[PDB]
């Protein structure tokens, strides 16, 4: 069974990593690029970018542990713990060469530790629409004069006594449409049909819980990154952020400059959080061009 | 059928104010003190303070519009709109002399405009455990190094699509116990029976919605207060805040200093948000003494 349709010429497969069965979709030939999705979604957010990248790269798009068709992690949900699974997965397909990494939302949280601890394995890095977990997240406001706070869900999802699962169970499709559209500029791309697909996946009880455990581990991830950030990232890095409703604007590049020696950033006007879907043409072009500098 | 038991010597009654039928509980004799409850609760949070105050004052404790047994407002849920109802209700019982005001949580939001606009009507003022809506609320962090913050509910409750009503329906008792205890230092004061009573009250569909409409109007209340705050408050004021988990600490008095010329403050160590219940005896003492000077 497949939760989302595989693009023509790709395969849906699984790989056991440290006792955890990870789902991924893979296609193409050449150097490896791994695309890592975020909260509320799965590998499928990349399905329009994947065929274009596969003309020059081997492309792998895993489901995060516990999400999509991937089993939950056995160690835990902190960034350093999850990053082990993703690093070992990528290295099974690229054991002797560095690979490229593209990550969105909590995909950033779940990859930053393995990037900084295995810098020689990462050729080029693209991060979009999430803060790297650090002390800056403790200053983001809970309530805004205009629009809506992009970050209050951190506390909702991290609340104890399984508050979020208890309130959202049975209402997953309603909740997902609300939080996707509230973080979007171009809401019209989220058709009822596409929302149905995403909601069906994260309504699996272990996936609903897994989704929130990433936030329950956020303070631990911050503590982990306080140590890791003592070494700046050396590989070429690109940041993308939306400039519209739900977009992080200039914050994405400004924070990355504290982490990376070689970084360029873009703010995409009229685009919110969900860049691959809201602004597919400019986002895909930016990613393909950036990764195509060099061997592919 | 009363939602909460009325103390001896008090009456549960109703008055029509601008076409809205307000519920209140009233007892005592002497100058008027109005006690205004906050989110998650009703007049009943004052039921231990009321008989003590009723020894020296006429005491009235209304249900906020749409909450408890009060009808929803017919104008709106912004602080300036709701404060009209509470001002006119108090004036029905104290038309000829100023009255005292005690408010908790969003009771503050719903009374500050009528205090600043009718200062000759307010003898003494007691505010506990809520910011006056102003630009300071836009700095409160969403997330803390210990986990969930005390303020993320601002955005949960203000969200559209009836987000809060839709997620909380069928889980009202569960959710109320959660936010009571996440804002409490002393949870042992909340019996299963008391949580049952509060949950049954705000689970009424129009009351669950009314609860969150106060937050959907919060930015409008901030904008309203930006003009009202040009006039400082002159009456004697006291602030109270908890010093424990759920408490606002020094924020309550420090904010009030920008609004009030004559203000004293206390922070109650070992107490959280729900001061009339978590720390009833010292809270009551401080309110009674402050109002009884003279
Ligand atoms: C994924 C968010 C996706 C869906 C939310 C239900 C991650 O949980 C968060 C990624 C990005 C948004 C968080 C940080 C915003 C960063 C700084 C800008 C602050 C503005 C503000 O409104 O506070
Ligand atoms: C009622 C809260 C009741 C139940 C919560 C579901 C009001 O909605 C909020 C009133 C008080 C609690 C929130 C405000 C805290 C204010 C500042 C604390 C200081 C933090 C800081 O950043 O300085």
């Amino acid at each position: 069974a497949e939760e989302f349709p595989v693009p023509n010429g790709f395969e849906s497969a699984y790989r056991e990593v440290d006792g955890v069965k990870l789902h991924y979709v893979k296609g193409g030939q050449g150097p490896l690029v791994m695309l890592v999705h975020g909260f509320g979604q799965t590998w499928y957010e990349w399905h329009q970018l994947m065929p274009e990248l596969a003309k020059r790269f081997t492309v792998i798009a895993p489901d995060l542990p516990g999400l999509g068709q991937s089993e939950p992690p056995k160690t835990g949900y902190s960034g350093e713990q999850v990053a082990v699974y993703l690093h070992k997965l990528a290295r099974q397909f690229s054991p002797d060469r560095p690979f490229d990494l593209v990550a969105h939302d909590i995909g950033i949280w779940n990859t930053y530790p393995m990037v900084v601890k295995n810098q020689a394995d990462i050729a080029r890095l693209v991060y979009m629409q999430a803060p790297i977990p650090d002390a800056r997240i403790y200053r983001f406001p809970a309530f805004t004069a205009q629009g809506e706070s992009l970050v209050w869900h951190f506390s909702f999802f991290a609340a104890d006594d399984r508050l979020a699962e208890t309130l959202i169970a049975g209402k997953e499709r309603f909740f997902l449409e609300h939080f996707i559209k509230s973080h979007a500029s171009n809401t019209e791309v989220f058709s009822e049909r596409l929302l149905d697909l995403y909601a069906r996946s994260y309504a699996k009880p272990h996936s609903l819980n897994a989704s929130f455990e990433y936030y329950r581990a956020l303070n631990e991830s911050v503590r982990q990154n306080a140590e890791l950030a003592k070494t700046r990232l050396q590989m070429p890095t690109m940041t993308l952020a939306g400039g519209g409703h739900g977009g992080m604007g200039t914050f994405q590049l400004e924070q990355m400059k504290a982490y990376a020696e070689d970084v360029e950033g873009h703010v995409l006007p009229g685009c919110g959080h969900w860049l691959p879907e809201e602004c597919a043409a400019p986002m895909n072009r930016l990613v393909i061009d950036f990764l195509s500098r060099g061997r592919h």
